């Protein structure tokens, strides 16, 4: 890993979308633009997380 | 490495399910939705642990 | 290693079986169910240790 | 590893360019010349970040 | 890496055996049973050390 | 990396050449001889940096 | 490296042999038996060092 | 990794030789004999550095 970035993008394909978010070096952020999603997808994984599970993930990525 | 996540998903296929759980960076969580299970299966392993063995694993992961 | 687990399963195929055990991040545990053995075999090695040698291994894995 | 540089180049292809920027060993810089962009592209990744998302990434990389 | 064990087995094939010994995470132990030798041979190397050379190796591994 | 050296050579192919320079374990040096450039090219990357960008790179490689 | 040993065997093929020696985790030792040389050759490199250079190497491996 | 040696050999092929030198675990040494040069070439890189550039490299490796 040469990027200096550890984390992942997350979104849900279920009923109540929250858009795309990411953990970037242990900091959670919202992503506003699809360009940015595509850019980060070059260096970090992009996974699915249900809206109901986001809270628990945040606890673990705290 | 790049995901910023070390850990694993665990469940039992035995007669009394406890659903899916995970250790994520040393923190134990419940996972509510199968979307989230499949998301995390892209970046961390997913193993079987019997209901009777969860206690010892929880203690070892302390 | 993405699991956050270092260690191994151990058992003997000799006269006085002690079932399966494991070292998980330097903590020794008994394993009650074969499901759990199979699960851990996905992420950590599974080796043979004679009953007579368990005591010495415990000293080294202390 | 061998370069002594962890980080990435970022730019947007959107309507209002901010040129190329980089995080180099946790320090954010502007890059003035495309020669330098192509030089750094030999050793670190180069991704797209929208203008609207730069703020959050800057905060996360703090 | 994943085993949580760094070290090696040692023995001599010379005229006076000292059996099998091991350094396991910096701790020297005797191994009593060949089952255990073969178990550990799945995860750590197994080398020859003459009886006359064991002393110096023990000191170096201090 | 077995060399004990992290860094890179840099030069520009643009108007105002500054010759070859390098960062070697976070220390910037001028290189006087092409032999030395060729030698370091065996163990560290060699990239292009415009004269106008050298100042900003020095800030990040400080 | 799973052995827990870093170093090398050394000998000279020149006029004034000093037998085989080794650095084992920064400790210099003489090796008395060829069996031991063969054993260590399974886990660490074996190189040539002239008798005249041993003193300088010892300084660096101190 | 396994050798316990990080560094490199250096020499010039220019008109005034300084022989072979090495940085071995951050310590600069002279090498007297070509046997030793070839021994170390099995485990660490060997590069060219002009006589005029040795000073700057020595300072950088401080």
């Amino acid at each position: 890993n040469v990027s200096g970035v550890q984390g992942f993008l997350f979104h849900t394909d279920g009923k109540e979308s929250y858009g795309y978010r990411a953990f970037i070096n242990g900091v959670e952020i919202g992503i506003k633009d699809i360009e940015t999603v595509q850019g980060f997808q070059q260096i970090i994984p992009s996974i699915n997380i249900s809206k109901s599970d986001v809270e628990a993930i945040e606890k673990a990525m705290k």
